[PDB]
């Protein structure tokens, strides 16, 4: 769906990106990969994170959680020092915990689903301590269902950005009240992207996105 507030989310799989391309192509928001695991980052995160800023885009962060590596607690102290920091400045939105199939080994990490739960409380509980925001959860209704046995413990707690591409709407866990930000696509194109970038859906108007990154809404 691409009406309303638009965005994408890059990874150094993106290369050299044009930001001022991305926004005068018309898109208001971008989360970026920063860290993964225990000592993955992204090398692209820096200049992304700069030139997105200056090019007026709104935009944050994403930790790739690896739970079998460390606590979340670990990770998500280690996400808050290399890139997850957040300040009110009307362009940086909520870091991003993006939890999903474990592409080296068991889907839900070795994790029963009362540990994942508890991973899953401790990295928000952290991250807030460290940014003073809930922080974002992206995954897929899948992996969710599966992992956390269908938990509604953070619907009041995390913004949910579900990953669901190829359909007119997302469809939300019961686990979440709605969605906040839907990842519709992966094979998208934007101006000052070369190739496949994933787009994405803000759940509100302009104001309310300002709000989500201004803490103030
Ligand atoms: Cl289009
Ligand atoms: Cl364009
Ligand atoms: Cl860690
Ligand atoms: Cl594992
Ligand atoms: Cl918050
Ligand atoms: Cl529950
Ligand atoms: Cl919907
Ligand atoms: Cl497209």
């Amino acid at each position: 769906d691409t009406s309303g507030v638009q965005g994408i989310d890059v990874s150094h799989w993106q290369g050299s990106i044009n930001w001022s391309s991305v926004k005068s192509a018309g898109m208001s928001f971008a989360y970026i990969k920063a860290t993964e695991g225990t000592n993955y980052k992204d090398d692209r995160f820096s200049a992304n994170y700069t030139n997105a800023y200056n090019a007026g885009i709104i935009r944050g962060a994403y930790h790739f959680a690896r739970p079998n590596a460390s606590s979340g607690t670990a990770q998500a102290d280690y996400f808050a020092s290399n890139g997850g920091g957040w300040s009110r400045d009307n362009r940086t939105l909520p870091g991003v915990l993006d939890i999903e199939h474990n592409p080296s080994g068991a889907m839900c990490y070795g994790l029963s689903t009362t540990q994942m739960r508890t991973w899953i409380n401790d990295f928000h509980a952290r991250y807030k301590a460290r940014t003073t925001r809930d922080v974002v959860i992206y995954t897929t209704a899948s992996w969710w269902n599966t992992c956390t046995g269908s938990w509604n413990g953070m619907a009041a707690k995390s913004p949910f950005w579900v990953a669901h591409w190829g359909v007119s709407a997302p469809t939300v866990p019961s686990g979440f009240p709605t969605w906040t930000f839907w990842q519709y696509s992966a094979t998208g194109r934007v101006g000052g992207v070369s190739g496949d970038v994933d787009r994405n859906k803000f759940n509100g108007s302009a104001a309310r996105l300002l709000a989500l990154a201004n803490n103030t809404a």
